[PDB]
């Protein structure tokens, strides 16, 4: 069994803790944790390229897009890696994360080890949202937050 | 070539950049940038095992140690792969580090990719104080800041 963890942290007051776990290479990667200080609503949630947050969470660069996709949604065929869709933020300004993916990897190939996971300020529109940009980046606007994926105990 | 980045913080602020840079998986790591708000002398330099800051360094773990050797120095043959020696830190409080290795990766089983680099409150012995710590740790004291090691561009 592999594990990773990424803590995302960024200029503003959102924070949050993001637990990855896999059981088997070929096998889906279940990803859970909390993310504070988000707007009620959905925040485009993504693994970019980059584990790069020198000048932060710009440094991390475009999606994760090994396969060379289309921007969509965690459940469509055409999808980049690293589109891992929304999280949801309540009133209470708490995302409770509960995503299980088959595309995402820790270990083989198309491996998120060393990339940034992000949540952006809007949401992302899964590739639905009627210009170009929407399949590209899905339109969820500014990183809020981010961290490098790291392995774990 | 293959190329990896660490953005390490902490208290004080100590701060850094430390690039990673491979030609190839048969050959050395060339490890540069600097690291700013350290004490003038000697500070332990590692990599652990563990990309995870959830709690901040502590959760980072032991050095990294796949081959389950004993501490020393970068130019020992009996070192853990994490063990990269000590930065020095001038009156300026600046550290320019400016590292070549052969044990660290950025590729295969030794690959530092995802793990945490960590700089320490002293000196690391490098195997050589003479008390047991030495041979696990080299007694470099507290973690003044760390990062994960993420995949550049
Ligand atoms: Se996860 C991954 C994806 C693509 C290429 C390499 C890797 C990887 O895990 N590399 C490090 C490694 C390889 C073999 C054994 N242990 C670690
Ligand atoms: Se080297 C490594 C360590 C842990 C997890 C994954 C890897 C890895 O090799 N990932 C693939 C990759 C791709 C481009 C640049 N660097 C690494
Ligand atoms: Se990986
Ligand atoms: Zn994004
Ligand atoms: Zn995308
Ligand atoms: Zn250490
Ligand atoms: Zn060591």
């Amino acid at each position: 069994a592999t594990k990773a963890v990424c803590v995302l942290k960024g200029d503003g007051p959102v924070q949050g803790i993001i637990n990855f776990e896999q059981k088997e290479s070929n096998g889906p990667v279940k990803v859970w944790g909390s993310i504070k200080g988000l707007t009620e609503g959905l925040h485009g949630f993504h693994v970019h390229e980059f584990g790069d947050n020198t000048a932060g969470c710009t440094s991390a660069g475009p999606h994760f897009n090994p396969l060379s996709r289309k921007h969509g949604g965690p459940k469509d065929e055409e999808r980049h890696v690293g589109d891992l869709g929304n999280v949801t933020a309540d009133k209470d300004a708490v995302a409770d994360v509960s995503i299980e993916d088959s595309v995402i990897s820790l270990s083989g190939d198309h491996c998120i080890i060393g990339r940034t996971l992000v949540v952006h300020e809007k949401a992302d529109d899964l590739g639905k949202g009627g210009n170009e940009e929407s399949t590209k980046t899905g339109n969820a606007g500014s990183r809020l937050a981010c961290g490098v994926i790291g392995i774990a105990q």
